């Protein structure tokens, strides 16, 4: 048990890794999952929310008391609301008025202010309002899809944690779903330098296979498939891409919760499904690692666990 | 190499992550001329609450004793965090779980338990908990299912004696804990932690927290209340009725307002029982003054209660 800390953000990072036991055939490679939902705010986005705020502090772009704006209502918005509450910043989030009441409460619970944009304008309307607050009112915009602090914090923390966790053991493949791409790009850079023969695998939705050259489309892999190539994604870092369908990822999330006792979101089900293909392709004795970005309890209002 | 927090090497299954929960000093909701207030984040258990500890301990002892073996079915009449912890542990260890509850339990909660593969047996909502308890016993007698019994199983207070307590006691080595406060549901946390802290800190004050609207420890009548996880309506067998030196009653609105203050001002988003424990801990922190040290436990996370009035 860790000694007392003065601030909850000091708990961000140092997440555990669990070997999968039942959803992987014993003929395949070992599969390990990093539980990023063990971050105190509930997801991997804790890490970039802290890094984005810390970097802006260092560079004098913000000081505690200042106001932040980001066009998101997902895990990055929760992470920013959490980090801003913990560090004394005011968080403003723009989102379409169609966003759920449960998610609005969670953001408002941390003291964040919500700016609702026209529902038909969807995400594009939220981005426009955020650009207006940044350019015409001086709000600081973290910009999760372009801020280099995003892939860099995974280069400095998530990746080296995996290196410590797999000391003396070789990792044969690392797989991660691509949202902003910061996880895959930053962990990938660190693992490839330490394990030059590792395979880095990007995971993306079958229904929106933008990295594979296909067309953006609606999909149910929440957290994945942004519909474009993020500035935070190093497209050179991955050797291959695995596409996962909506139903396939949901089925595996249900399997992992019931047979491993690990309750994670649909993007984690996609990651574990892809990690299990790679394991079977690599065979016994090899080592496959992936990341579980979020907890299944955040998605009880979705068809994931209905 | 050197820019990351230390991370534990891989474990063979998720139950090995239970325990070892961190402690955070409160900064803003507590005056500096009051005693320091420290909170142990039991919602950092992998299943989301303090109940992971007793779910694992109860199942593991039943194995050690030979009462159950993997593949067997567990039955428990509950819908709260104990059911979640038990569903979580049963999935992790290869047990079947059957829970009874009144049909007025929320749908999101039904999905949570079912996500782990537990069965939900619904009883007439007008028979309330008595109906869920009766159905559990009928199934227990009919099929020989093991019943953990969260309010009677000695493994419940014992695991807090063997893990939660020694954790704090190594988390506070070289410091004096002046008061330890804990809300009483089963009473296992207060009983087990209190026993261990008392042995190390002879002058420590052990405080039970219960709802003002159902103060059964104080000798009042059990009544409806809003402090989820607290106020069982009876004195549980797992509560050591001699461990606590004093009792603090907390009202419904008081705990809710503290939970919202802590979420906005500390960035710590916890359930309503945590707001009650923090309110009582600050009250205790005010009377005994600067320099002293009060410690309490936050049993669950605020995200579990988004559909309740706590955060609407």
């Amino acid at each position: 048990a860790q000694k007392p800390v003065d601030n909850i953000t000091q708990i961000i990072g140092g997440t555990p890794v669990v070997k999968l036991r039942n959803v992987v055939d014993d003929n395949a490679a070992d599969v390990y999952v990093k539980l990023e939902y063990q971050n105190p705010g509930g997801s991997v986005k804790d890490r970039i929310a802290l890094a984005m705020i810390e970097k802006a502090e260092r560079e004098g772009k913000i000081k505690p008391g200042d106001t932040i704006v980001e066009p998101t209502s997902g895990n990055t918005g929760i992470g920013l609301a959490f980090v801003c509450a913990a560090k004394g910043y005011k968080a403003v989030f723009t989102m379409p008025e169609t966003m759920s009441q449960e998610r609005r409460n969670l953001l408002k619970a941390y003291g964040a202010e919500l700016v609702l944009t026209p529902g038909s304008e969807a995400m594009k309307g939220a981005i426009k309002k955020a650009k207006e607050l940044k350019e015409e009112h001086g709000y600081f915009e973290p910009q999760q899809f372009e801020n280099p602090a995003n892939p860099e914090v995974h280069e400095l923390t998530t990746g080296p944690e995996l290196l410590q966790q797999f000391e003396g053991k070789t990792i044969d493949a690392f797989l991660a779903g691509v949202g902003t791409g910061g996880t895959l790009s930053g962990v990938g850079k660190v693992l490839k330098k330490e394990y030059p023969n590792i395979e880095i695998v990007a995971i993306e939705p079958e229904a929106s296979p933008v990295l594979s050259g296909g067309e953006p489309g609606p999909h149910k892999l929440q957290g994945l498939g942004a519909g474009f190539i993020p500035g935070t994604l190093n497209t050179e870092i991955y050797d291959s891409i695995i596409k996962v369908g909506n139903d396939t990822a949901m089925e595996m999330s249900r399997r992992v919760a019931k047979e491993e006792g690990i309750l994670a979101g649909i993007s984690s089900g996609a990651a574990i499904y892809a990690a299990i293909q790679k394991a079977k392709e690599l065979g016994k004795g090899k080592t496959v690692v992936t990341v579980l970005p979020s907890n299944g309890e955040r998605y009880l209002s979705t068809p994931l666990y209905s």
